[PDB]
């Protein structure tokens, strides 16, 4: 547990910032009670699969301001998973993409060229970020805020299994919309219910909550 509770508070920048102390700023980073100690509901918080993006911090000094500054963005489906159909990956990228326009002033065209502004892979451990992914589970994928070559793009962990309905695996949908909001500028959020939050929950509910709304308004 100790050992559990070590990596993800370096991971997501828990450590960095500060195990009391740490374990204290995850708490309120992701709604927990902040006891402060290494209970139950934070082994459980730590257990569960999420996002890669850390919480405090970022990955690395990026360029720019972090947001886009043209509303015709161009994503480029590098490659797929052999979980789903082409036509069904297809689909869940731009249903996820179909969330955020609605509420920015944003257009998303598909592309086939490495030009795109948000180049979506999948790989896995060492894909050629550095950011390496991390087997079944755990960590499920990551984005990069907007700006040039490496940033706005999105990458989804191939050794998860991608699906859609309730079930085994992870839905390709809920994961890209949370993806493509770092991929657009946002930030993780402490609100559990929200789409931004880092843990993966599934939901056949609306994915956009009003703290992702009020996230993407701000930027756009
Ligand atoms: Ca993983
Ligand atoms: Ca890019
Ligand atoms: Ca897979
Ligand atoms: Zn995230
Ligand atoms: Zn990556």
């Amino acid at each position: 547990d100790r050992q559990l509770a070590e990596e993800y508070l370096y991971r997501y920048g828990y450590t960095r910032v500060a195990l009391g102390p740490a374990l204290l700023l995850l708490q309120k980073q992701l709604s927990l009670p902040e006891t402060g100690e290494l209970d139950s509901a934070t082994l459980k918080a730590m257990r569960t699969p999420r996002c890669g993006v850390p919480d405090l911090g970022r990955f690395q000094t990026f360029e720019g301001d972090l947001k886009w500054h043209h509303h015709n963005i161009t994503y480029w489906i590098q490659n797929y998973s052999e979980d789903l159909p082409r036509a069904v990956i297809d689909d869940a990228f731009a249903r996820a993409f179909a969330l955020w326009s609605a509420v920015t002033p944003l257009t998303f065209t598909r592309v086939y060229s490495r030009d795109a502004d948000i180049v979506i892979q999948f790989g896995v451990a060492e894909h050629g970020d550095g950011y390496p992914f991390d087997g079944k589970d755990g960590l499920l994928a990551h984005a990069f805020p907007p700006g040039p070559g490496i940033q706005g793009d999105a990458h989804f962990d191939d050794d998860e299994l991608w699906s859609l309905g309730k079930g085994q695996g992870y839905s390709l949908f809920l994961v890209a919309a949370h993806e493509f909001g770092h991929a657009l500028g946002l930030d993780h959020s402490s609100v559990p219910e929200a789409l931004m939050y880092p843990m993966y929950r599934f939901t056949e509910g609306p994915p956009l909550h009003k703290d992702d709304v009020n996230g993407i308004r701000h930027l756009y």
